[PDB]
């Protein structure tokens, strides 16, 4: 019993993590096969980050320039490019750590563990959720650009995240590991506001069902809904649009429990009008919303 | 910018667990050296756990009943012995991942790391306080047991919890790794309820020094008070006794901020008496109390 907000073990993502320095710059990069992969604005100084032609600074660089340490071992650099926003280090040892990867663009909604690293060492790791307006709510020091988000099925990581920028409102935007930005964000110093940070609907039902297991059960009601009908509140408080696709993923929670999706979608439309009234759910006084139905499955049967 | 519930990196502690089965017991261990340390109820039937005598149960035991694999290898067990409630079976094999660590007993009121696993397999981390009550408040399923809690310092292990028991309530109990239970708790399946858990008053104040330094400031007043009266509103809510041992401890934080400490408290003594009025403190309803003063300078700092 107890449901925690828990992270993936990281020591698969540990064995791959390394400090690259180019010039002044030092973050970390992804080590894996023959590639480090890492932020491509390790090449900006802070004024670069002004308005950066990435381009361009590229051409000044050498591979000599890159300097990438595994621990306090130096690997050599036989080749570097860039794709999108991410450089693509080519060293000359395969990490003898590599798991069984995959890189995966998830969509908002989705959760992640991040490995938050400084100068290629792991300070600690926390779960993420890719939130509905493309920004993370992270915890990114300076230094911390490189780190990265990932899930693990049982011997795979999948990659989805790597840290770039904290926007001035101090959330945070990144990459897959295609280099490419989740959003519209861009890495330069310049005037990127985030849009409405809606809540997941479907992680909040999941986390219901997650309390209702785990005998926090106070909050259900004798009331049902419809989608369309909770979809009118659902709007009024800035959750996301309840979709029967969504309805289909809580299925197996619905099946565990007894209790129909929309009997629970009843619950969450009074706990919106009603608030919590002084009382707690899982130990949480909001309305949880950074646990997927997969998260919930797993956690609630003890995955490994 | 941001603050993160965070546990520290897992893998160090991965490379430790194995499973132990004893007849159709199967739980955790962890290999340290030449030994793995279990909870001692591996001997036991769910039968034997209403009223089991340990001693009595242990003689029916050879080495060849105690199964240690370690990943798909078996390891062979060349002696055992019961220290408190844990077994320590000695194996021919020093495990080669062993890292720098310590056992260590922790205080109410500190923070640690857990490891869930199953079958000797790292499900997930999550990051747990030594309730004042000496319960934790976990995500622990049938086969968790012998999980462990951490910490870590640069490359030491401070192993300070191994997972043995939870209450009726839903609650957890443990104990170090010299097997004496945290609290009053027993391994049996008894009547077993835990005294009041209080909130830890000093890891409250330290996350509002974490919510001033990331940005989150409305909470501050312009009031101040004393230690005694501070523990007059405390008692009446259920916060332990701030002393000036505490006092000390937030010195560095009222530093970097220049809030002074009985300030922060007449922050916080507000709050308890007129709520957080639908506003949220690092996106929490309620006051958190599982970061320490030294969690919240370990990761506004960026400590590798």
């Amino acid at each position: 019993s107890g449901f925690r907000k828990m992270a993936f073990p990281s020591g698969k993502v540990e064995g791959c993590m390394v400090q690259v320095t180019c010039g002044t710059t030092t973050l970390n990069g992804l080590w894996l096969d023959d590639v480090v992969y890492c932020p491509r604005h390790v090449i900006c100084t802070s004024e670069d980050m002004l308005n950066p032609n990435y381009e361009d600074l590229l051409i000044r660089k050498s591979n000599h320039n890159f300097l990438v340490q595994a621990g306090n071992v130096q690997l050599r650099v036989i080749g570097h490019s860039m794709q999108n926003c991410v450089l693509k280090l080519k060293v000359d040892t395969a990490n003898p750590k590599t798991p069984k990867y995959k890189f995966v663009r998830i969509q908002p909604g989705q959760t992640f563990s991040v490995l938050a690293c400084y100068n290629g060492s792991p300070s600690g790791v926390y779960q993420c959720a890719m939130r509905p307006n493309f920004t993370i709510k992270g915890s990114f020091l300076n230094g911390s650009c490189g780190s990265v988000g990932f899930n693990i099925d049982y011997d795979c990581v999948s990659f989805c995240y790597m840290h770039h920028m904290e926007l001035p409102t101090g959330v945070h935007a990144g990459t897959d590991l295609e280099g490419n930005f989740y959003g519209p964000f861009v890495d330069r110093q310049t005037a990127q506001a985030a849009g409405t940070d809606t809540t997941i609907t479907v992680n909040v039902l999941a986390w219901l069902y997650a309390a209702v297991i785990n005998g926090d059960r106070w909050f259900l009601n004798r009331f049902t809904t419809t989608l369309n009908d909770f979809n009118l509140v659902a709007m009024k408080y800035n959750y996301e649009p309840l979709t029967q696709d969504h309805v289909d993923i809580l299925g197996p929670l619905s099946a565990q429990t007894g209790i129909a999706v929309l009997d629970m979608c009843a619950s969450l439309k009074e706990l919106l009008q009603n608030g919590m009234n002084g009382r707690t759910i899982l130990g949480s006084a909001l309305l949880e919303d950074e646990f997927t139905p997969f998260d919930v499955v797993r956690q609630c049967s003890g995955v490994t």
